[PDB]
């Protein structure tokens, strides 16, 4: 055995650079490959992957800004001397966000550079088995070759391919870092990229659009879906049901131009058209899996979905070739598990670690206006296993203390757990939509992990005054019809 | 027979959550509470010490500082608020109370609905099943009972020095004062003193905290001095080891001009200095010395004014028995009053088997810096475990919302502290940083559960939420690893 690199990592994004780092810990020589291709529209980045640049943290610091200026407003009726002379600079914001940006891009790049792990800004390429071709940013190519393979490409944004859309639309990509300030936009899709962003438009003061093919966060709690869509509507989002643009024409230019979106319902011949500055398109992204010469080397992949299959220890059909993250199949497109992914991984290769990663129960929060925290089943999913006779739902709003003052948004948040009565009343969902979703939600998570039961929670007191609070004590069921208006 | 099935004495927290719950069972109960001015003349209304002059003003005040500081951020994030706001006190004062005002008169209709009597009279036990209620205006009427609750919990104690109750005031004044504090001392080092102390500090005042010997007796030592050390990096100026020997009035006014002159702990040294305002945050007395329990014959430690009580918060004497604060070693705590009393009723109106567990009940000081835990102390881990069988693994983290406001970084901190002799159980919770409570809630739930460092670990984070940095602690004290490099 005398290869190149022990291991080579093909992307360096959340999975990637957590795989890199764990294995260079066990001094396996290791060498990370990340290349950027820009948008249809020229966007392109530096180190980190999806979240660190396009992702997580830009789009929660946004969400922090529309945030902010909603404090501005209680700031006043808690004895605080501010107008309503709040307005927004798209500008100056953008700015502090990429700013923050560049800092982790040399963070991440330091953190290897000084972990012995190489770092190539190039395009990999499988060509044959451990063998990979590295294209640089100049053309220049390379060829490198490893004992062992980590496919952590991640995806990218999808297009509609309608006429216009890649030369007058935006996606998630361009977005965080749009030079200009997206004026009146409209966003395609109901994804929770798509909420999440009108959302913060909204809230940094523009008139928001929002065009859903079919239902909102298909795949999450319904019943929490429209609350989240009616927090939204009630705020000035507006929505379109059922429609699908099929052309975009550029009416006129400039920074912000003047887009003439035109669409047409589904179960309807109706066809309707409406104007914009901006269109973000967020539906969906596809992997990164066709265009890397995977059958130089014979990797097997759903080729209909994109997705790669892998065993429980992430490992393909190709023994020297694993993969990690979102371009994973069935399992769960997130920040948080591709690093463990990765570092279990490592752990497991160069560490004689047994441990898998546990892809069950893993919680999410969706960051809309009214954050949207959940762990576990669904309640529509959670009949369809356990049968709808044997489980029961307690639900109940409840009102942030910090919002009695400023006196808005009464019986707005709710919250609500699912128990299965054939065992024990085991807590096998858990949502919650008010503030602070994420920082409530990751504790019971933990519960779960630990079987956390009806009676079990019952037990456990509660912290006043805190929003939390009100899943120690629920005890009106959906199966009563008590009405839980206050 | 008796004119009630059960006459509770106190209607504070634990008081009304009894009322209602046992009332639930069509039984005939009633409530007696009547609040003994402060020795400055402050009163107020029904509820308890949480919702007049605790918790519900306490964090909605904390709620005003972070107001402000929030107000601080908009500016990096694109708003255009003008550094430099004023805050107004009399307006805040004015919105809190409405508040209390509200939830005083709330309760009472809250009884009332659940045909529950509320006397507003001072309750005295006179003889078995016997008591004496003394109104307002003096005009005394005596009731009976098959048995009786006495949850009248406690009251700001006093140094016993000249001047104190006369120029000085208590958390039960202050929440209503009807002039800014303007320059305030606070004596003590308790939760409310610290809490205190820090939204004052927050809203723009000059506070000063005089320390008898430690901050935060009973909590984690570390976690005590780092809460301090955010406090002074901030402006609150400490005094250590002293005690107010005497103050006098310089002058008075609404903000009146208060000498000050306190003595050394160690030394003989003497000091002083003016202050506008002196709060005594030195705790409290339980308000069982003047209620006749002779009569009735109900043993209490005659030195720590508590009461003994069996594991179903029972007396001595069968037909009485007591909730919250007033109770002897336990914890004093709203949410665990409302469960004592609500399940002290199920059991004796529906033969309820369920007891109240005082165990590893969660609890979050709201300093500047919120500090939320649960569970042993590191000290107390050690004391019980032996040293060489608990782990204490830590980390700092820095809450995304700091970045581009770029401030307080390597200043939020988590530890969790397992028990090696039993697969790392999770023995104790701490996290300072923003919103402790809310992510601390979760957690406590988990203890329920038995929560274990691998159970942990297997738990994915969601990100980026403060919340996930315990979902991956590896480094250990004993390891005695730097973790300040974040
Ligand atoms: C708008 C948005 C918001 C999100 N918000 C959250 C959130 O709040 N919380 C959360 O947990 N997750 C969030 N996610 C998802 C999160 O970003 C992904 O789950 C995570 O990035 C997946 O990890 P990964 O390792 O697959 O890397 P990326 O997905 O980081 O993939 C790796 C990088 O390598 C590049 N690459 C691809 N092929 C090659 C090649 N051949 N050579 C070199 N480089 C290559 C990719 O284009 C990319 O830059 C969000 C995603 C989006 C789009
Ligand atoms: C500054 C401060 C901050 C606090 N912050 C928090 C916090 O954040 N979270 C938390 O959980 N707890 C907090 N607490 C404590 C919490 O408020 C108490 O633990 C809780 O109120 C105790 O419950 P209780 O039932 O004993 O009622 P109170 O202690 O509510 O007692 C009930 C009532 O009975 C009255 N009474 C007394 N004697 C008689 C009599 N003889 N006849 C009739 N009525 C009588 C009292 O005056 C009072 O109105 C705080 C306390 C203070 C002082
Ligand atoms: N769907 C699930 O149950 C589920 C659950 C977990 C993970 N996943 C992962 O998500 C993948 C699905 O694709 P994705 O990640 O790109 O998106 P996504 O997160 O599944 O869905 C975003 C949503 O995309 C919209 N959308 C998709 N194509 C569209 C189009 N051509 N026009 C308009 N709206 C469109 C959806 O409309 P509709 O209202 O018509 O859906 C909806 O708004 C799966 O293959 C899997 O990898 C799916
Ligand atoms: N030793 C005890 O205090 C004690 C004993 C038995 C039971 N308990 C339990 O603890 C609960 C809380 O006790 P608590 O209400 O007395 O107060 P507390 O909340 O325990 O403590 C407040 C803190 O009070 C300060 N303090 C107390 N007396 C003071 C004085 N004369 N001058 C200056 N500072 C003073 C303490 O200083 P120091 O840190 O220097 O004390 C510290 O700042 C009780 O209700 C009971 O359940 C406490």
């Amino acid at each position: 055995k005398s290869y190149d690199y022990d291991l080579i990592i093909i992307g360096g994004g959340s999975g990637g650079l957590a795989a890199a780092k764990e294995a260079a810990q066990y001094g396996k020589k290791v060498m990370v490959l990340d290349f950027v291709t820009p948008t249809p529209l020229g966007t392109r980045w530096g180190l980190g992957g999806t979240c660190v640049n396009v992702g997580c943290i830009p789009k929660k610091l946004m969400h922090q800004a529309a945030l902010l200026g909603q404090a501005l407003q209680d700031s006043r009726n808690y004895g605080w001397k501010v107008e309503e002379t709040v307005k927004h600079d798209w500008d100056r914001m953008i700015e502090a966000v990429q700013n923050h940006i560049g800092s982790l891009n040399w963070g991440y790049r330091v953190a290897l550079r000084e972990k012995k792990v190489v770092y190539e800004n190039a395009y990999g390429q499988f060509i044959g088995p451990h063998r990979i071709k590295a294209t640089n940013n100049k053309g220049k190519e390379k060829i490198y070759s490893a004992e062992r393979f980590l496919i952590a490409t991640g995806e990218r944004p999808r297009y509609l391919g309608i006429p216009g859309d890649k030369e007058y639309c935006i996606s998630s990509d361009d977005l965080f870092s749009l030079p200009y300030c997206p004026g009146k936009t409209l966003v395609v899709g109901a994804s929770y990229v798509a909420l999440e962003c009108a959302g913060f438009l909204a809230g940094i003061g523009l008139d928001v659009t929002v065009m859903v093919r079919s239902i909102l966060l298909r795949g999450f709690d319904q019943d929490m879906a429209n609350k989240i869509g009616e927090h939204m509507e009630e705020h000035g989002i507006k929505f379109i049901r059922q429609f699908v643009p099929i052309k975009v024409e550029q009416i006129e230019a400039g920074t912000p131009g003047r887009l003439r979106v035109v669409a047409q319902s589904t179960n309807s011949e109706e066809i309707i058209e409406g104007e914009y500055n901006t269109v973000m398109l967020a539906i969906g992204r596809d992997a990164c899996t066709r265009k890397i010469g995977l059958e130089t080397v014979g990797v097997k992949i759903n080729e209909k979905t994109g997705k790669i299959p892998v065993t429980d220890e992430e490992q393909t059909n190709v023994p020297y070739i694993y993969a990690i993250g979102d371009i994973l199949e069935d399992k769960v497109e997130l920040t948080p598990v591709a690093i463990q992914a990765g570092r279990l991984l490592a752990q497991r290769l160069y560490a004689g670690s047994t441990v898998k990663c546990d892809y069950e129960n893993v919680p999410t929060t969706v960051f809309t206006p009214l954050e949207y925290g959940a762990c576990g089943l669904s309640e529509e999913k959670a009949v369809e296993k356990f049968g709808e006779e044997n489980i029961e739902v307690y639900h109940s709003y409840f009102w942030p203390l910090e919002w009695t003052i400023p006196s808005r948004d009464n019986n707005k948040c709710y919250a609500k757990i699912i128990c299965n009565t054939k065992d024990n009343e085991r807590v096998v969902g858990f949502h919650v939509l008010g503030p602070n979703a994420g920082e409530v939600t990751q504790g019971f998570a933990a519960a779960l992990k630990c079987g956390l039961t009806k009676k079990q929670l019952d037990s456990t007191i509660g912290i006043h005054p805190v929003c939390a609070e009100v899943f120690t004590t629920l005890s009106v069921t959906k199966r009563s019809g008590a009405s839980i208006l206050q």
